[PDB]
């Protein structure tokens, strides 16, 4: 039996270029977190204690996501390497901007994903592939998901009347089409 | 004991005018079946959850309706004939240009079970009379549903602020005027 | 943030040949939705009930996959397009010859979603890879369930006491190898 | 006040030609349940005890039917006539026979309310049409089963094995399409 480069038994060896990509995803998932964090602070800052409170589980979600992937390191005994995290974002002039900048870090994060996913094809390496499916698929729904929150935002047009029915819609956990 | 057209025994025969207006009207129904369906898509594509959960149960609804009208050809024993269906409305200026669509969809689909009504009474078919004597009375409190949806929505002005608090009202299954 | 063709934010732009290969296989649903009321009409007039009972809800599932990939459609920020629905078949010489062609449309539906399957690895969309995934995995079981009724009414070799019998099993909700 | 002819008060008068119509519709009634009690046993001197055990129930659902009949006259302030009651057939060469004449004994019901509809119509009773309106949608619903019945026992074809699961089926209670 051989031993993976994290010194556990190794059922199939990784390609580096793979293994890096998949530590460089970590990342990407830790830097989601925080920046829900930054964009969980900007709402509190504003009283849209519905925002707040929804970006803080988001904020955790994503960090559970970045977890799961160090799992998976482990689970094909391949080393960890958890990188220097970025400063997130922390200004925004309106929701509406918040909320662009949140959709597009999720679609930003299936994207690497993919990337992810093409170079486990190229290496034919079905175990990230198919460690991967389930993972593409709560991004189509968390695609869905900020999508719905953002345009339900932009349809407010500004009006705080609109946001503070928004607002309470998200403390009450509606927080999706359904 | 005489056969019906579609085989089964035959307590009596339906004129064949008769037979052809309630298989054009099934058409209707499923036709109002998948308008709904393209009504709650359309609803979805700007966030308008409630919106888009109301009429998703309402083309099952009308589905519904329609099936109920072919177990009615069953029992007396004549013959179905599912017919080719045209394509829905899809786009919409507005939520309430949609709205008048819904109701007068409705509004025509008991114009339609009023023709096959008349043509059953000079035809003194009072099976069918009786038969479509409920669905008669459905349609009048789907037409007070739709008169309500409609007039809430009007009154909203086009206001992004009423159009979110009426949406919700809808998502909660707030959809008559109880 | 780039807009999608439906109005939505847009996580990743799709080909349009992909784009028009699903909205064709929505009308494969719908038509195979339509197909199995069809067989459920046929099966009521000739009082095989639990046949009936069986394609009444066969129908009804369609119709619901056919939504699902609308709401994909949606969460892809793309436009549905709704098709104009042909008129199902409605005439069979026996239940075998019914059963068979219900099974060919049930492969057929598989291969409708293969074809889709395939043009979206062209495209590297793995989103749509992913989403269709746990479908073929229903096909199978579908396939699976359809070749067993097939082949049991083959079975009985059209003598009406092995199909009453079978026809109970249906009733009863025994549909499947199990 | 006025009375009535039974010696109640009146609320409207009724035509003597609609009196005596009712009146011979409760006979039919009478007639129809002691027609099904004969069917009764004759079935059960076959041993078919599922047929046995359905019409011993439908001769006792008729006779409620031809007092259900007695009570609006009552309420009417009309006289009741109990006529002469004609013996039933008795006698049949086999069950498809004896289901044939049990589907034409319900739409001959059915044609003797239609008849007494037609003479309130004509006479303008609208307290009649309303109280025929819900008999005429059970009869619809008898006459469904009954070609129910009849088309199964039909399709097995004098098989007494096939007669045998039918039987059986009624038993338990299974007498409709469901
Ligand atoms: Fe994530
Ligand atoms: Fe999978
Ligand atoms: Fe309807
Ligand atoms: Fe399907
Ligand atoms: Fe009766």
């Amino acid at each position: 039996v051989a031993q993976g480069p994290n010194g556990r038994a190794l059922a199939e060896s990784m390609n580096p270029d793979l293994l890096s990509a998949i530590q460089q995803h970590i990342s990407i998932e830790r830097y989601a977190s925080v920046t829900f964090l930054a964009m969980s602070i900007w709402c509190a800052e504003r009283e849209l204690a519905g925002f707040y409170q929804f970006f803080d589980g988001e904020a955790k979600d994503e960090q559970s996501h970045a977890v799961h992937f160090t799992q998976y390191l482990i689970a094909r005994s391949q080393s960890n390497d958890l990188q220097t995290l970025d400063a997130p974002r922390q200004n925004w002039d309106s929701l509406a901007s918040l909320m662009a900048t949140a959709f597009q870090m999720e679609a930003d994060t299936t994207s690497s994903i993919q990337s992810v996913y093409a170079l486990a094809e190229r290496n034919s390496d079905t175990r990230t592939t198919v460690f991967l499916d389930p993972l593409i698929e709560a991004q189509i729904q968390s695609e869905d998901q900020f999508a719905y929150l953002l345009g339900r935002v932009k349809f407010a047009n500004g009006d705080p009347t609109a946001l503070l029915v928004i607002d309470n819609e998200l403390r009450a956990g509606q927080t999706q089409r359904g």
